[PDB]
């Protein structure tokens, strides 16, 4: 995309803590930028917008050649950010709306360095990731994420000269989805065969997808959550069309780059369903914030050593809490992920293992060697109304079949056009990000 010269881009300043020891860290004076696809995009010479509601103008954009050539995005100014968008820093947190009403539904951003011109780019095997969160106005149904992919630290501003933003304006996203909503791919407008999402109002689907790999730190809302590992072959930034997109609608979910489904470990999933939830008899109440810390550890205990294992504890009003533990007859109580635990389960659930065909915990280290970018999100679900994460999957299954149940939301629930009018005030909150060796950062 070309950038548009209507408003200045200016990027919610956000310090992150980077630590050697425990209580030992220093600031890192990083910044927040929104995701292009909710960027204004209009003629390069003037104010005509390209894209309105869920449409590319035809006029403008007749091939993703043209559309590319007379199209620009546009800046989002520090007004703009809460009266438009949702998002606010106070101090060390960050604090997205789900709904900010002209009427805007979800968001997503990314962390830019210190110079606010690359994406802070995060080396995380043999390191700890750690950050307080809220998710007590979340329910069925919406999702407030925390997760790293495989973007390139400039948007791919290097790669596609057509891309004049980079990460400046939120461009090169990708995916272990491969999604085809992605407006700007490879420097150009995704804007052949676009197809509005029936019941999506402000969304689409272009003739590209756009892969990478993915490292959900935290998939949640105050029900259920979840943290997953999808490696894909190559994990670099990968635009795809047919089989390789691995698209679920022409049944290729299995066929495709990437590994979709992920491994996971979601404790209401693994059977633990006390652990976690809205009240203070869980063993992590939902209803009141917490840390959530994340350990990548390798074979050999160096940075050079492969991905083996993602552990993961929580703090809550200063009391340690181990992760929940997998619950199945005849199963190992697995704690984190390995390949070992994600043979095993998927076994049990009857998922076919592309974890494993992908490369494993291997090739998903590959990814974190190389550095990652962090994205921070809220949104509802179009295709599957969050029911993967937090009810039954398939709706139709038995919930006493191992895999089926997620959490004990109804099959009903997380139907966007409901989600947005009930949840319009929900917001996530990020905050206190530290990164540092293990056991460095509480």
């Amino acid at each position: 995309q070309n950038v548009g010269t209507q408003a200045a881009e200016e990027p919610l300043n956000l310090p992150i803590s980077v630590c050697t020891a425990p209580g030992n860290c220093q600031t890192e004076a990083d910044a927040v930028v929104l995701d292009s696809n909710w960027r204004w995009a209009h003629t390069t010479t003037g104010y005509t917008n390209c894209y309105t509601g869920n449409l590319w103008d035809t006029t403008l954009c007749p091939t993703p050649e043209t559309c590319t050539t007379n199209c620009a995005i546009d800046g989002v100014p520090l007004a703009d950010w809460s009266g438009t968008y949702g998002g606010s820093v106070t101090g060390n947190k960050f604090n997205l709306k789900f709904v900010t009403v002209s009427t805007n539904i979800g968001a997503r951003t990314f962390l830019l360095d210190s110079t606010k011109t690359r994406y802070r780019m995060f080396q995380l095997l043999n390191r700890e990731f750690t950050y307080d969160v809220d998710v007590s106005s979340l329910d069925c149904g919406l999702n407030g994420a925390l997760y790293f992919v495989s973007m390139d630290a400039d948007g791919g501003a290097a790669k596609y000269p057509t891309n004049k933003g980079g990460a400046k304006y939120g461009t090169g996203y990708c995916d272990a989805q491969c999604p085809h909503d992605v407006k700007w791919i490879n420097g150009l407008a995704n804007s052949k065969d676009w197809t509005p999402i029936p019941g999506d109002a402000n969304s689409g689907k272009g003739y590209y997808g756009n892969c990478c790999a993915e490292l959900d730190i935290w998939e949640a809302n105050k029900q259920s959550q979840a943290f997953t590992t999808h490696p894909c072959t190559p994990n670099d930034q990968t635009r795809c069309e047919g089989v390789v997109c691995g698209d679920n609608d022409s049944g290729d979910r299995y066929n495709g780059m990437c590994d979709k489904d992920g491994c996971d470990f979601a404790s209401y999933r693994m059977n633990d369903h006390t652990f976690y939830g809205p009240g203070s008899t869980f063993k992590l109440d939902s209803t009141k914030p917490f840390t959530v810390v994340s350990q990548f550890i390798t074979t050999d205990g160096t940075d050079n050593g492969d991905f083996k294992e993602f552990r993961r504890f929580y703090v809550q009003n200063g009391v340690r809490i181990e992760n929940s533990k997998v619950n199945f007859p005849g199963i190992t109580a697995y704690d984190s992920i390995t390949d070992e635990m994600c043979a095993a389960t998927k076994g049990l659930f009857g998922d076919l293992d592309d974890h494993k065909n992908k490369g494993g915990m291997k090739q998903m280290g590959e990814a974190m060697r190389k550095g990652m970018a962090l994205v921070m999100s809220i949104w509802d679900d179009h295709d599957v109304n969050m029911l993967w994460l937090d009810s039954n999957y398939p709706p139709t299954g038995n919930p006493s079949t191992p895999g089926v149940a997620r959490g004990p939301c109804p099959t009903t629930s997380g139907v966007p056009s409901e989600v947005e009018v009930t949840q319009a005030n929900a917001v996530v909150s990020f905050g206190n990000i530290k990164f540092g060796p293990i056991g460095s950062t509480v």
